[PDB]
């Protein structure tokens, strides 16, 4: 018996998983490792000798295109009952982990009763409390361009880029990692930005003392961010990938989310760092979109347009 | 209820107990302490004591309480858990694993010209031009204990020599491992003896590393055992059972290597990926009698040569 994953999550975040899972079961687990777009492509021009069984996303976005061109098998309620939200409308794939935007910065230097309640008056309240040059900002990373995709969703466009805009007046300085920008915000160069939840997770597991904001409910800033695998249509060892499905929504893998990466789990029966919002308390701060589809092309479009990117 | 005595962390603890009170119902108080101290309090409370378990940070304390009659034998169910460190008096459990290492700035030093032995360290150091540039922890449990190696090993008069070769070396000294590191990435300091956990924390964040390893059975290399043993005083056998089971649970074990950074001492619990295998990590420390370790003597010694 073997299986074959194409995935789009690092291969430090997978490799531990698949092999524990093939430790424990005598499946021999192959993957292939790539981003979710070059995973999308590859799945359109597939063999039918060896083809792949598994697409373990990065994104709610990538398993929605792969659902919405037809190469996703039904999932039963008996794996789709395990998460506890996010489960997509189309039910072909299962949410695995959730990751949230939040606002990162420094707790010496930034007074947490004083922060914006929405992500769209950052600019302003950097403005107005001398800071212009202090933030920080990823463009080119994955989950911000999401985010920006959720603000022109609930928004619309011109909002979005005087949003845009009036954060570029601000000067913002760009990273290429959120681990960089972070690290800036450590060093003194800036004093927040934008992030994903888990990054400031391990920063403060380091030692280091970082505040994490949310905006108010239902905020841009708050988006959620699901991870997910599907059964592709061709699979031919559909028992051995519903199996590793179960395995990923399991109570010891889930902790290994929450614990070697930092992320939100999707099950119960799981502990979370102390200072972290509880799970169902984070999932309530995020905006209601359909994850699955998400205007990304438009944010692209948006950010290459206006030069941020 | 269930009352524990902890020597560890209420960061470490509280999720596993907040996560145990839900699961089974059972109401759990917790007292936190130093190893030490609750060593102190046990016998000093007798059979008055509300305690049903004592989880300590390190194996030595667990080898006093024992030594002192404090415990109870455990079951074979839960002694054949642990992969290693099951004491021989059979009256607690190990739970998890802490390697001491030698972290350094991959930059500036060369993993191929480290030295083999801790004890080469003050050599090396001087070698290599770090006079002030070498970081260490005297005030941190986990140092004190690789002293206390030290001089089971190899001698208090080896280990005084060195103590005293590597104050001639005029390191930094810092109060947190943290602290060290952060120094290291600084370049304050380019090395310095740690546990292994912090290291895996830094690398987490994105910081690069090195994280060294002295040849097998070197002082250098002390595992530091974690445990926890049921006392004879305890009137909640039932639950106190339940929470030692759930510490050996494939999710806590999980809870350990991912949350906290630690090895885990059961199998099928999964480490990042550049992280030293732990039946490898063993096969380095040296093979000492846990309960033997003489931190007294160590603590003596480092007051003696003016380090504490
Ligand atoms: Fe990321
Ligand atoms: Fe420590």
């Amino acid at each position: 018996p073997t299986l074959t994953i194409y995935s789009g999550r690092g291969q430090s975040l997978v490799e531990p998983l698949v092999k524990q899972f093939e430790a424990e079961t005598g499946i021999r687990v192959q993957v292939r490792y790539s981003t979710d777009a070059q995973i999308l492509a590859a799945l359109q021009e597939e063999g039918s000798r060896s083809p792949a069984d598994l697409f373990w996303a990065n994104t709610a976005g990538a398993l929605g295109q792969a659902s919405a061109k037809g190469l996703l098998r039904p999932l039963g309620e008996t794996l789709l009952e395990k998460p506890i939200a996010f489960v997509p409308a189309s039910r072909t794939w299962v949410p695995v982990t959730v990751r949230l935007r939040v606002l990162a910065y420094n707790p010496d230097r930034i007074k947490a009763e004083e922060l914006p309640e929405s992500l769209l008056d950052l600019p302003r309240f950097a403005r107005e409390k001398g800071l212009v040059g202090r933030v920080g900002w990823t463009p080119t990373y994955s989950s911000f361009q999401d985010m920006v995709a959720g603000m022109i969703a609930l928004y619309g466009e011109e909002k979005t880029r005087e949003w845009l805009l009036a954060m570029k007046a601000l000067a913002p300085k760009a990273y290429p990692s959120n681990p960089a920008m972070l690290d800036a915000i450590r060093a003194g160069e800036v004093d927040l930005g934008s992030t994903n939840h888990y990054y400031v997770v391990r920063f403060r597991r380091a030692g280091y003392r970082l505040g994490m904001h949310h905006f108010r409910d239902g905020d841009a800033g708050n988006l959620a961010l699901v991870t997910g695998a599907g059964l592709l249509k061709t699979s031919k060892n559909l028992a051995a990938a519903t199996r590793f499905l179960t395995y990923l929504l399991s109570p010891q893998a889930q902790q290994y989310f929450v614990g070697n990466i930092g992320e939100y789990p999707l099950v119960k029966g799981v502990a979370l760092d102390p200072n972290l919002l509880p799970l169902e308390e984070a999932l309530a701060k995020s905006p209601k979109l359909d994850l699955e589809k998400l205007p990304l092309d438009r944010a692209l479009r948006l950010l290459r347009e206006t030069g941020v990117l």
